[PDB]
């Protein structure tokens, strides 16, 4: 169902070798809905090139127009399995800090901060 249960650890290792490759300048993220989730939707897609110039707040926005809300709902991000300690760093420094061992940046998304 999730991501990592998938593709095994050297399909992920190659795909982000590849993305290196074709899409030097995009950070990979996977992007996930929480299993616990009841109000958000899906995404329509996991795999996601973010330039690595914007922002986490950018990011935010970013996933909130892909899932096409409204000012109201409400939308948490987690990053490698805990809150974002700043909206305001770039993504090309949160992916040094927080990339998983495969190479992607692993995100969940749900309506409550209590996932
Ligand atoms: O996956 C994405 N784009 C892939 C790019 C577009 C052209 C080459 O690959 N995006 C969704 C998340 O925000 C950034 C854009
Ligand atoms: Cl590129």
């Amino acid at each position: 169902k999730t991501f990592k249960q998938r593709r095994t650890f050297e399909q992920r290792v190659e795909d982000v070798r590849l993305i290196r490759e074709q899409h030097p300048t995009k950070i990979p993220v996977i992007i996930e809905r929480y299993k616990g989730e009841k109000q958000l939707p899906v995404l329509d897609k996991t795999k996601f090139l973010v330039p690595d110039h914007v922002n986490m707040s950018e990011l935010i926005k970013i996933i909130r127009r892909r899932l096409q809300l409204n000012a109201n709902q409400a939308f948490f991000l987690l990053v490698n399995g805990h809150s974002m300690v700043s909206v305001s760093t770039p993504i090309s420094e949160v992916y040094e800090s927080e990339k998983d061992e495969d190479g992607f940046l692993y995100m969940v998304y749900a309506s409550q901060e209590t996932f």
